[PDB]
């Protein structure tokens, strides 16, 4: 249905969704495996970043797609949460690789499905 950015049970709602449904979200949604490889990437995210969602699948988010996020402030928090098993964290960030510098709010949250982690993004 409608689901809001930052919802307490967002991972429950998104677990139920196909590509088209993920594409209809109000916010960018990326699913990563524990190594940061991109499993899913929705249309809303591509509208923020200019990436083609169909072609970033399989790439590594931190190494290749989003090098500006390779930092203790973003990637560091991702890996801490993958390790702890309790990934659920929110912060502001600026995305600026091969796009106009864009201020965003990011929410990372463990998925219900195996070896899966969400990165949610909205403009601020
Ligand atoms: C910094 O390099 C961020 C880049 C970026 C963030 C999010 C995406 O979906 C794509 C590229």
């Amino acid at each position: 249905e409608h689901v809001a950015f930052g919802s307490e049970d967002i991972e429950n709602t998104l677990a139920k969704m196909d590509d088209g449904q993920l594409d209809g979200l109000a916010f960018g949604a990326i699913q990563l495996d524990g190594d940061g490889n991109i499993l899913q990437y929705n249309a809303a995210e591509g509208d923020i970043t200019g990436r083609d969602p169909k072609q970033v699948i399989g790439k590594n988010f931190f190494k290749d797609v989003a090098p500006c996020t390779d930092s203790p402030e973003f990637y560091g928090k991702f890996k801490e949460g993958v390790a702890s098993g309790n990934l659920n964290t929110m912060f502001e960030y600026t995305f600026d690789y091969q796009m106009t510098p864009t201020k965003v709010k990011v929410h990372m949250k463990k998925a219900l499905s195996g070896d899966s982690y969400w990165v949610f993004v909205k403009r601020v």
